[PDB]
Order: structure tokens, then sequence, then C-alpha cells
């Protein structure tokens, strides 16, 4: 089977508010499209709400919402313009999580 | 900061078929309750639920019922030998992505002085 990190064998039992922080973090990445926004914002460094949609092919009416809601949780930074809104990533453990995403992907490929 | 891994930037987005098995991943660790469960399995290379319940604050019975749910999802296998039943975790992409959410919350413990 698998093995724990060597290192990591020592860290005490994560307690339970340790494992809510971080299962905030695992429930944003749990969903495609919010998956999809994350991995489109990541590539770009930022995109305004019209081009972000286009990237993942929805409607901004579709996106907008979801995105506002990733703003609430701190986890992206919402500058508002007009009515041009620009979101990127502030959250590099959102970050973080989704890059072992992206390892996880190609090494399905056998890449 | 906040910018990708250079490696990681030419892979075009991720479609919603290869989204799939990774938010699959996500929904697994993405409950509280399984995290600690998954993490004590870690840590000791493999439990019975009598020492898993223990090592966590839960009852034997909801215990075991997680561990077979996890087990019939592929995450653990388990091993009986006479009424004994003992689980580890075989999904080394579960595993991974566990180790990682450690090192973040060490980092952040680290980084606001303890």
């Amino acid at each position: 089977a698998c093995s724990l990190k060597p290192s990591l064998q020592d860290r005490d039992l994560i307690t339970s508010a340790e494992a809510g922080e971080v299962v905030v973090l695992f429930k944003v990445l749990a969903n495609d499209t919010r998956l999809r926004l994350l991995h489109a914002l990541a590539r770009s460094g930022g995109l305004c709400v019209t081009d972000l949609a286009a990237a993942v092919g929805m409607k901004p009416q579709a996106v907008s919402n979801q995105l506002q809601r990733l703003a609430d949780r701190r986890i992206l930074r919402a500058a508002r313009c007009g009515n041009n809104i620009h979101y990127r990533i502030v959250d590099p453990c959102v970050l973080r999580m989704l890059e072992l995403g992206l390892c996880l992907i190609e090494e399905a490929e056998q890449q």
C-alpha cells in the first residue's frame, strides 16, 4: 500500500478545528465549475467576469454569483471599476491544492 | 503572490471530464470526520475500528460504518482475519492530498507565531 511521508509522521492528529478549516478549502474545490473557474483564473493570473465566463464556455450570469461567493470566502479578490469586476486568486492554499490536482491529471494521462 | 507554477501554466483549461475524477477526490476529503479518520490511519499505517475510534472522539459503530464506506469507494483496504478488521489507505491520491493539507495546517501555525 501507500505510506505517510516520513517527516509528516510526527505531527499530532489533526484536531476538529484544524480539519474544518482545510475542509472549507476541499469543499471549494469539490465542484467542477469552481475548479474550472479557479484553473482559468490561475493560468491568466486574473480576469474580468466577461473574459472568465468566456474561457470556461458559460454565460457571465451563470458564473457571476459563484465568483462573488468565492470573494466572500476570501479566496478571490474582486476589483470593481464601473461595471467591470476583475477577479484574481488571493488564497495560496487553494492554489497549491489546485496545482496538486493538475499534477494528478497529468499523471493520470501517464505523462 | 499567487501565481501558478510555471511547469503547469501550459496545460489547457481542465475539461469537465478531467474535473470529474479530481472532484471525487475532494468530495471524499471534504468532511471533518473523514479527514481525521484518514489522518489517524495514515499516522499508524492502519488500525482496527476500536483503536481508530479511540484515537478520534467517536463510537466504534459509527467509525465502523464510515470505514466500510471508504473501503466501498476503494479508498481503504479492509483486511479481515477472524473478527478483526484492519483498515489501511490504498488510494495514493487521497494520501498526497491529505499530506498537502497537513503541510498547510503546519505552515499556517508556524506563520502565526506557533
